[PDB]
């Protein structure tokens, strides 16, 4: 109950939001139901439109007019928009030439250039430029400012998880918002669109902007509109906060457009009803700019042009429907749509397995339109499942594609044209991103980005300190003209033993055995040994071990490896691949050959036996003997260290990625250096495992199980160098593989590898960054290249996508 007796007299968008029991009067009222009597009346004047017109200059002030064209109005700062240019002779700010803004040009009093984030709702990125014709303020800002061909939505491309992860650079998982629609098991609660238990702050995790703004002394304009206040309110509003006294007035605002989404989903996202919200959107940054400049204010202010995701061609005929593949169709819950979600309708239904339902769901039909998966088999680069609002059945829906539960729910609950929600690496899912103003560069392109990296840079655009998330701070530096973060490289935390030869063969029993059989050669071999071809296969130095661990370095003629004592494998095995070198096989004689490490201690080695013994597990390399530089180097390949535990399903996998594809990769690229390694993330939250949380070791040993294995491809940016000579910019893919003992997950794997192993792998694409949150190591140490250009290249995600 509101005691909507009070006023809005004087309070209209009022900053800080009154105390109850009292009528609001601030920009969410509406939504609470709790506005005064009067809210309409004061605060959302319409009389005579939004644009001032001949007749109306030097007009008298009318207190009841939308915006004013009186002399006062600018002093007031509540003139329409356009009113210095229909009564002073001045031009709309979209026909001026841009002059680059090398410092802010800001009245007296600020202390700081304001940020101005003006987010559009399902702006996909190809409408920069298929929609430019009609869009010429946002192009102006587009071509002037700092611009990125398109920036990477965060999964589920849906609005409330990508709203609030630019508000605060975290993942869905981290903050909470995990979709659009969720229930919490533990609150025993739903959150929807609809509704008001989306308003419980229970829900929303982490720090967004404006609160990380109020604690550093920063204010902000609250960033929510209710969907009645209209577009041209919004602008007014925000122009006359910029106008409050210096100690009143906010230094960061947000305008929100429901639109281009709104008729993306009736019409499509290329609809022939899309050129006029587009053209709407254009004429509102226009009015915002137009009002900048009356303030002077225009080179003051720095822009944020962003969306929260794309849009899809989406209709009712594509969609698959659940009961077509489950006899027990209502035993579930399904959250429906661009994703699927699975829980059991009741908790007291002990007949409810997870293992059937994925069964049942997994490659029943030829052209399939969606894949199953338990939560922690999900592509490690979409980071969904460290939350209990993620339900452990996944269902990636193909884009284009709804999944539902039964026909009824779609024709009794066509219509839309559009949607979005899918995997975030898929293009039409692609959003928006331009920066304009006194703090972003001028004129000046930038590679695609993830949308987590932008509130690090608008901390850093406002001087304030980013609480902890998921960006990585200096990533984004080079969108910048000053305010740029200079992190220092994170200190190693272990440093490695560099053993000799201390064991004699005799002293290993480990069930391992090899068929293997000079003073030019043999002084040769100990230098090999001691590190000297470390240059060739180490290019970029040493990973650092940010943990607490012991662990040895082992050199090689091919490779060098740090060898986890504690693990009993390498956390990690380097070496380069030129362009001319060649493919062998393994010989007959050494299929089986397993050769005791001289430098490693027989407890701390893995054993043959316990491999023989456990009947669902296999080895593989890291270092794979196919890349052998001759064949005495070749034994190498088949020491006890280089073993690592997989199953025969993955080894197939393995086996095509090491004989194959590196090679591949070599030829295409000039030379490759590869970083391979396993990944323990057994309880699914993107972060390295300590050793109690290993939940599956080869039987009868303490050899630890990975989850995953990853590699990390490095070469030239400049491919006409090799990648062992490259002078400047790198250029690297990497991947994540999940270490599984079938391949349920490729529904063509029946096939020859060179039939589904490549798109197996595409889908797992990864950043450098992901694998260094995996493992607790830091790559690229030691490059000739700036640290922010290295955290760059981190980021950098291979999405495989054709061009936008
Ligand atoms: C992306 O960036 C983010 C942000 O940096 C990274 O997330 C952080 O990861 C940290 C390491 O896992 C984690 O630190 C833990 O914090 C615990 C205290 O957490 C509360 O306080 C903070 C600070 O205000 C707050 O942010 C947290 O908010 C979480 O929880 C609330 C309520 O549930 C949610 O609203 C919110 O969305 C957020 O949820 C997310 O994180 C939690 C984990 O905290 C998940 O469970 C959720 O699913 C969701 O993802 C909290 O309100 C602290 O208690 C932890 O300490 C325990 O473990 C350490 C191990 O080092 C040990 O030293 C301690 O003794 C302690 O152990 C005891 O508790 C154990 C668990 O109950 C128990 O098993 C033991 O036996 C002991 O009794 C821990 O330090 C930090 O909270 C999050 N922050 C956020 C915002 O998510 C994230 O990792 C990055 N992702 C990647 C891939 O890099
Ligand atoms: O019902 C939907 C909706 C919309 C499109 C849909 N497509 N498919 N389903 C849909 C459902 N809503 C309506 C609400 C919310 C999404 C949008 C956020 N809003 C801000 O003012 C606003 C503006 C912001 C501007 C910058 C940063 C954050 C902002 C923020 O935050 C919302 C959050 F905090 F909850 F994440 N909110 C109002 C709009
Ligand atoms: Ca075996
Ligand atoms: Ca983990
Ligand atoms: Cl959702
Ligand atoms: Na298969
Ligand atoms: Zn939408």
């Amino acid at each position: 109950w509101t005691a909507t007796s009070g006023s809005c007299k004087g309070r209209c968008f009022e900053l800080q939001e009154v105390g109850p029991p009292d009528c609001r009067c601030d920009n969410l009222c509406k939504s609470y139901s709790s506005c005064c009597h009067d809210f309409d009346e004061l605060c959302l004047k319409t009389a005579r439109g939004w644009e001032c017109t001949k007749d109306r200059c030097g007009e008298v002030r009318n207190e009841e007019n939308a915006c004013h064209c009186s002399e006062d109005c600018l002093s007031r700062g509540d003139c329409c928009t356009n009113y210095q240019v229909v009564c002073k002779g001045e031009s709309h700010w979209v026909d001026d030439d841009c002059e680059e803004i090398k410092v802010p040009e800001c009245p007296a009093g600020f202390v700081r250039p304001p940020l101005i984030i003006f987010s559009v709702d399902g702006f996909r990125a190809s409408y920069m430029k298929k929609g430019s014709k009609v869009m010429p303020n946002i192009e102006k800002l587009r071509s002037c400012g700092t611009h990125a061909p398109y920036m990477r939505p965060v999964y589920p491309t849906k609005t409330f998880p990508n709203l609030y992860t630019l508000a605060t650079g975290l993942y869905p998982e981290s903050h909470g918002i995990v979709g659009n629609s969720m229930y919490d098991p533990v609150f025993d609660a739903s959150f929807h669109l609809r509704g008001r238990e989306k308003f419980n702050h229970r829900w929303w995790g982490g720090q967004p902007l404006w609160i990380t703004a109020t604690k550093q002394g920063v204010r902000a304009g609250t960033f929510f509109w209710s969907v009645s206040i209209p577009h041209e309110r919004r602008i007014l509003t925000i122009l006359q906060w910029l106008s409050l006294p210096d100690n009143e007035r906010p230094s960061v605002y947000a305008f929100y457009s429901e639109q281009p989404d709104f008729s993306g989903h009736k019409y499509g996202p290329f609809g022939p009803e899309m050129t006029n919200p587009l053209r709407e959107i254009d004429k509102t940054v226009g009015q915002l700019m137009d009002g900048l400049k009356q303030l002077r204010l225009h080179r003051c202010v720095n822009v944020i042009f962003v969306g929260d995701h794309g849009m899809e061609d989406v209709t009712c005929d594509r969609t698959e429907f659940l009961s077509n593949y489950l006899t027990n169709v209502d035993d579930i819950t399904l959250v429906p749509g661009t994703l699927g979600r699975i829980r059991a309708k009741s908790i007291n239904n002990s007949k409810y397995d997870p293992k059937t339902i994925i069964a049942a769901l997994t490659c029943k039909k030829p052209d399939q339109h969606f894949k199953p998966y338990m939560k922690q088999h999900l592509p490690k680069r979409l980071h969904y499942a460290n939350n209990r609002r993620i339900e452990d059945i996944h269902l990636l829906v193909d884009r284009r594609w709804h999944v539902a539960r039964k026909p009824l729910d779609v024709y009794k609950k066509c219509f839309f044209q559009g949607d979005h929600g899918f995997d975030n690496k898929v293009n039409s899912m692609q959003t928006v991103f331009v920066g304009y103003g006194p703090t972003f560069k001028y004129r000046t392109k930038v590679p695609p980005f993830e949308n987590i990296e932008l509130y690090n840079v608008m901390c850093d655009l406002l001087g304030l300190k980013p609480a902890p998330n998921n960006g990585t701070h200096g990533s984004l530096n080079h969108l910048l003209r000053t305010n740029t973060f200079r992190p220092t490289m994170p200190d190693e935390v272990s440093r490695p033993n560099y053993p000799g030869i201390m064991y004699l063969q005799s002293e290993f029993d480990l069930g391992c055995t090899c068929d293997d059989k000079n003073k030019l050669e043999e002084l040769n071999k100990r230098l090999h040994t001691k590190g000297s071809t470390k240059e060739r296969h180490l290019l970029y130095g040493r990973p650092a071990v940010l943990y607490r661990t012991s662990y040895d370095i082992l050199y090689h003629t091919d490779f060098e490896s740090g060898y986890s004592e504690i693990f009993l494998m390498p956390l990690w095995t380097s070496y380069t691949i030129s362009k001319q070198a060649e493919v062998s096989s393994i010989p007959e004689h050494l299929t089986n050959c397993v050769r005791p490490d001289v430098r490693v201690s027989p407890g701390f080695s893995q054993n043959c036996l316990a491999y023989k013994n456990d009947k669902q597990m296999s080895y593989g390399f890291l270092f794979p003997p196919y890349l052998s530089s001759s064949p005495e180097a070749k034994y190498d390949a088949f020491l006890v260290t280089n073993m690592v535990p997989m199953y025969p399903a993955f080894k197939r996998v393995w086996a095509y990625f090491q004989r194959v594809l590196v090679k591949k990769y070599a030829s295409e690229r000039n030379g490759v250096n590869v970083i391979s390694g396993p990944i323990f993330d057994y309880n699914y939250d993107g972060l390295r495992d300590t050793e109690d949380e290993i939940k599956q070791y080869v039987e009868g040993s303490s050899i630890p199980v990975p989850t995953h294995y990853y590699s990390i491809i490095t070469s030239c940016l400049d491919f006409t160098q090799p990648a062992d000579k490259c002078d400047g910019p790198l250029s690297v893919s990497s991947f994540i593989l999940p270490h599984r003992p079938d391949n349920d997950e490729s529904c063509n794997s029946s096939e020859d590898e060179s039939k589904w192993v490549e798109e197996l792998m595409k889908m797992h694409t990864a950043r450098v960054r992901d694998i260094e949150h995996l493992t607790g190591l830091d790559f690229y140490r030691k490059t000739s290249r700036s640290y922010s250009e290295i955290l760059t290249l981190k980021t950098y995600l291979h999405t495989y996508e054709s061009e936008i």
